[PDB]
């Protein structure tokens, strides 16, 4: 079925390739277990990723090299292809089908796509992965339905969606019956020269107005309050696992590929209730407004139905061109902004080079490729625009004709078209906006999917088997044994460590100009847990002591410090919850920090937030922990492991 | 008349609080000339900034005051206090009344807002700067029209816009005539059943809809195209500009602070495209509706000339509260994003610390925060989309009302009553375009100001001296002269510096501070201008030597390299990509860059995403450099 897995994110396209090629062989997974297990990191995946993760999977993967003339012999047919595109990222694509003529390559950013075998090979540097189900392989679907898990949002929130619904009816039928006003008028009052009877209806069909508008009014409210509350439920939820999950999420991810979702759960939102609501109004809607339309008259409401379904089968066509055309405007877009940004950033080494010549010129290509995509677009729009524009306007004009055609004949009155005429929008604009409803339900499900993949991993508690035995006091002697560290899948960076620090006596390991060092006192934090090895305090084992007083008992100043928006007050006592103004002031004492505190505007510096004044309040925050361990990036402090 | 004027940016509170001053007393002036007086920098300007920007206006001002809550105390009337609300990176408002316990300030970033003596005294930190003309002030207003300016790209265009024009009459006379299809319907062809003529008149009006069809598309081709030509002319003109600006014009501003002048310069082809063609096309259209509707019924069309002023004045009376609404969501969304940010940051420190709750808490309010800002907007648009509603619908219902009474009465006919019901779009509509012009033009007339602000300050070269055409040497002694500098109203890093660089030496300058160094080869590489000394290479003052000719000879090594995107033979070729190989190659070998090269295919990525050490050091050699600064005359940091 040449299966092609989108890409959510600028790193994952090796993990959408295996994705796509498990899925071919009847194996779906969730995108982030593929992501984490192809050892995904910021820059990328490789070959040697994939095919570890493909192992994983009972698949054989093998690393090979080809050309041409080895295109032209036989082998597998779904290959990964190390395909290079704008000559760097870590690019991938899926290979389905030889036919020498052209090659059918599946690519995660763009989808099926058709290459010259030249071309293919221009941009293809022979980098071939070739993945066969093994002897192992289990077929299975191993991943949730995330639409019923966000629509499971709305099941508390049932009397709202009922009030909406009810609401809605009245709306209609009260519109319905005001579309009438103009067959009253025309065919009794004018007709009949009725002055009385036509003030008296005149102001009742005024009142159904009014009374419409109200009702408009209410459904407005009740629906927003029930967005803002889908909103803030995704959004809370989401946060809320992703603060617990390990820090192999967050290494393996920039800060925008997180934060993105937050964005997501909007449109999630979206789906969830203006879809819901939309069809459920709608359907009910269109379907008395077909009825009363072919109780006026049948040939007036099959030139109707010609009518919408002329508009559903255009927006339908049009539907997905649209979608490319707009990706392709936010690459180019990217594009140019991460040029602009480079270019302002460097402004200082382009003035010395005298380079400002060229980089207006190569802003000014970039800007022209953002113009010929924003106008391909436009036109898309534009003809779009047009074509049903065309079906509208001709289709109103057809049933004016027809409707005059079927008057003269005798089949209707004059009153009774105008009627149609009225009616005409409480039939064609439920329909539309059911036909309207794809792009908005398409884009939701790739957020709520986007969202679930992360929402389905496992957190740090979690992943600890292994509860905290009876293991309260954290003095003793640290023994690193037999340790080794990975950091995902790329070269091993400490390998069979012995060491030995004892209780107390302070030390400082001394590194070659590496940061594989600082990552060490990473393993006593349980940030990362050894490939092999075991690493204890006393004789007990890390992974035997709970997670929370690992973390409490032991403190680390990084080096990176962070400092966010708050008092000082605020940013010393951060997770403590216990504390009182003298041991603050005595820390800030024993750090060289008070003395800085009376230096500043005075307001005892709680307002907000060189690098001396952010590193000194994180060894006051260190020494305000009272910590069992303490790392630096009483007599049983157990060691200060000093990074030198 | 109290002047408010607004906020461009973050950190220009104190240059917008005294260009409101100045236009109290008669002196307009661009915010980005004064921002540049007041030594405004990243991290805002100071109260001794805004003493001494004050004093060059020509006011004779003191400030700086430490004062407490003396308000009774009959001061000066027009002020500027330093306000510590919302926190941000500094604040001042303008006070221009204090009266019974009311305090009238107005707000940069929100405007004239009056809070109280108490809550004012609660964020007023003492620090007020009193502003008073001296005999020196002189009136003026030397700012000038910048929508005018960037109109100015219509002039070559202007093909394109008569024929958008005689397409939208063609477009909008079509329309008229096909209005009166129903008429003709209902008054002629149903009442006497002409069932032949009923095939070619809706054949005929058939065909003016699809010629209407038509001139639509043709004229959405042609807008688009207009629209995209005066955005990148706008584009271009004010990134070309922005390249040639001063290096105080960089350090001063931030990295995201161009990206929304480029968003400015959008809604800058926005106003001068839609406003323009809009205005010109439908004020015609609108004006021949009206005279038609007036020939169909007068009375009905007098009904609908008070519909379209009472949606007029509905809109009118809810255009502010919108904008103030979204200005306040859009703060809420900056400061969540922000703390987003910060947590994501610093997600290793939040799990030493336990501090998984306390985030998870203050997330949780900032996003009540913005909910509640969301709800505020969406309410005022629910009440205005109520009332717009009630105003058309009860306006159709009464002009269908009113014609039904007309044809009773025998003054009209129920064709013409349908054919004013079809031609009410073709007046009214116009009518709803021109007045919901007025928020598009307040916005890009913002965005024209904010632009034009940059636009007109003095590029790097306008700022020099004539060149001596002579000295095509920098190889002489560098010698500084009493060498003084300050990085913009502010400390000054460098005080009497009297040093002389031997000719052809490799010399090495150490001095404790962190900025000094780098400030040296700065001024060395005329970045900046010493203010109180003097730089001579061969005995030629540095000011006479040409800016060209001391950027192609003067080869700089920073610490951070700028590799943007162009593989490796082109980013070492970043000032001049002529030459030929064998150069980049020996001066490659010279540095320290040929054994991890060739491991990559052949120098070639093009999108750059201790080896960038290599490559800056590389490329300022294949410079043919005369002076060397290291971070032939060498120069080590």
């Amino acid at each position: 079925k040449y299966v092609c897995v989108r890409q959510y994110d600028l790193t994952d396209c090796g993990a959408a390739c295996l994705s796509s090629i498990a899925q071919y062989y009847g194996l779906k997974m969730s995108l982030a277990k593929i992501r984490e297990m192809t050892g995904t990191d910021t820059q990328g995946t490789n070959a040697y990723g994939l095919i570890h993760a493909a192992k994983q999977l009972g698949f054989s993967a093998k690393g090979v090299k080809a050309s041409k003339e080895d295109l032209l012999k036989d082998f597998r047919l779904p290959a990964i292809a190390n395909v290079i595109v704008d000559n760097r990222l870590a690019h991938f694509v899926v290979i389905y089908s030889i036919k020498n003529r052209i090659i059918t390559v599946a690519d995660p950013g763009k989808g099926i796509v058709r290459y010259s075998m030249d071309d293919f090979c221009s941009i293809w540097t022979g980098g071939l992965v070739l993945l066969e189900p093994g002897e192992a392989f289990q077929k299975g679907d191993y991943t949730q339905n995330m639409m019923v898990k966000f629509a499971g949002f709305l099941k508390p929130l049932k009397k709202t969606v009922l009030c909406i619904f009810l609401a809605s009816l009245l709306y209609t039928a009260l519109g319905i019956a005001g579309s009438f006003y103009i067959k009253f008028l025309f065919d009794d009052l004018i007709k009949f020269e009725k002055l009385n009877d036509l003030h008296i209806i005149s102001a009742g069909f005024a009142v159904i107005f009014l009374l419409q508008i109200f009702l408009n009014y209410y459904r407005s409210i009740l629906v927003t309050k029930l967005g803002m509350s889908i909103d803030k439920s995704i959004m809370m939820e989401y946060y809320s696992h992703v603060l617990k999950l390990p820090m192999n999420f967050f290494n393996s991810r920039k800060v925008g590929e997180i934060i993105s979702r937050f964005m997501d759960a909007s449109k999630i939102r979206q789906a969830i209730s203006g879809a819901t609501l939309t069809i459920m109004i709608d359907t009910i809607m269109a379907v008395i407004g077909g009825i009363l339309l072919y109780i006026q008259n049948s040939s007036l409401f099959f030139i109707s139905f010609i009518i919408i379904l002329l508009y559903g089968i255009i927006v339908t066509v049009f539907n997905k061109p649209i979608q490319n055309a707009n990706r392709q405007i936010m690459e180019d877009n990217a594009k140019l902004t991460s040029a602009l940004v480079e270019s302002v950033k460097g402004i200082e080494t382009i003035k010395s080079f005298g380079a400002e010549e060229q980089t207006e010129k190569s802003t000014r290509d970039k800007i022209e490729t953002v113009m010929k995509s924003s106008f391909k677009e436009g036109m898309l729009y534009i003809n779009l625009s047009s074509l049903t524009g065309i079906v509208a306007g001709l289709g109103g004009i057809v049933i004016l004709w027809a409707g005059a055609y079927n008057v003269i004949k005798g089949n209707m009155s004059g009153g009774q078209l105008l009627a149609f005429n009225a009616l005409l929008a409480y039939f064609l604009t439920p329909v539309k906006n059911l036909i309207d409803l794809q792009p908005l339900i398409q884009t939701a499900v790739v957020a709520s999917n986007r969202l679930g993949e992360i929402l389905e991993l496992a957190t740090e508690k979690e992943l600890r088997e292994d509860s905290d035995d009876f293991v309260i006091s954290l003095k003793g002697d640290i023994e690193f044994r037999n340790v080794d560290f990975r950091y995902g899948l790329r070269k091993p960076v400490l390998k069979n460590i012995n060491l030995t620090i004892p209780k107390g006596k302070t030390v400082a390991i001394v590194g070659e100009s590496g940061s594989g060092k600082t990552t060490l006192a990473k393993l006593l934090m349980n940030f990362y847990s050894p490939e092999k090895g075991d690493i204890l305090i006393n004789g007990h084992s890390i992974k035997n002591i709970s997670l929370e007083l690992i973390r409490k008992k032991i403190a680390f100043v990084s080096q990176d410090v962070f400092i966010f928006s708050g008092t000082v007050k605020e940013n010393l006592c951060l997770g403590n919850e216990n504390v009182d103004m003298d041991e603050i002031i005595k820390a800030a004492k024993m750090a060289n920090a008070h003395d800085f505190i009376e230096k500043l505007p005075l307001k005892y510096d709680t307002f907000l937030n060189s690098e001396g004044q952010k590193q000194r309040l994180a060894i006051a925050r260190a020494l305000l922990k009272k910590p069992d361990i303490l790392i630096l990036d009483l007599e049983d402090d157990v060691t200060v492991i000093i990074i030198a």
